[PDB]
């Protein structure tokens, strides 16, 4: 028995969902993703860890009259894709990049029903932008921009106190990737990390500092 799923308003039309998992040697891990409202529609930014919480998330928005139009996962790890299987079984479109789908497949996992290419896919014209700053936490990590409110979902790429799980990271590339993101999204009002609470554009600079640090460290 783990803590319950949390759903809270962050701004008009934007909610943070928080799920919790007991993984490895890190004890219980909070994971944040978003739900973005589009008139009568709701889009998921990352899924909870699990089918059961993913179903709880949808039921909470469906039962208020919001039909789930779709989901996008920011990278292949299960804290961003654990609910794709369930979603596909309820005929809710799911999205990921071609590379993210390749990594899922390689890993024996269910793929997103919909794929995209490019550094800048627009899931919802002028409302939900996906952008690829380069490798870091993983080769495929992408970020999700929300232009109406200027909120950036940074996923597991944003790490203001230390880089986290390095099993699939590219530490040699992370600083470069961090500087591009720091520039493209310098006018973010709020920045949303996967495993830290919500910050401002400062988190883009702390992450850059941590990546440079970690690389220095790697050299010994
Ligand atoms: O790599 C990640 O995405 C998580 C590791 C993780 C944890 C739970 C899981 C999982 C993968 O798949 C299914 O359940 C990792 C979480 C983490 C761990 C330690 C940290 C941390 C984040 O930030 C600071 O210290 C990260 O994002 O870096
Ligand atoms: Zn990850
Ligand atoms: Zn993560
Ligand atoms: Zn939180």
């Amino acid at each position: 028995s783990l803590p319950d799923l949390k759903i809270e308003k962050l701004d008009e039309g934007v909610y943070v969902h928080t799920s919790f998992e007991e993984v490895n040697g890190w004890g219980v891990v909070p994971k944040h993703g978003l739900v973005v409202l589009v008139n009568a529609e709701a889009y998921l930014i990352d899924t909870p860890f699990t089918a059961k919480d993913t179903e709880k998330l949808v039921t909470w928005f469906v039962e208020r009259g919001y039909k789930i139009k779709g989901s996008i996962s920011s990278h292949f790890h299960s804290d961003s894709t654990g609910g794709i299987e369930w979603l596909n079984s309820r005929s809710i479109p799911t999205y990921a990049s071609e590379l993210t789908n390749e990594l899922l497949k390689k890993d024996g996992k269910v793929q997103a029903t919909n794929s995209f290419s490019g550094v800048n896919y627009w899931l919802v014209k002028n409302k939900i932008e996906v952008f690829y700053p380069g490798p870091g936490h993983t080769p495929d990590n992408v970020v999700v921009w929300l232009p109406e409110r200027k909120i950036l979902f940074g996923g597991c790429f944003i790490k203001p106190y230390g880089l986290g799980n390095l099993g699939d990271a590219n530490i040699e590339a992370w600083p470069k990737s961090a500087k591009l993101l720091k520039s493209k999204y310098g006018k973010a009002k709020l920045v949303v990390p996967s495993h830290s609470e919500v910050g401002d554009a400062s988190l883009l600079k702390l992450t850059l500092e941590q990546a440079v640090k970690g690389l220095n460290e790697s050299k010994k």
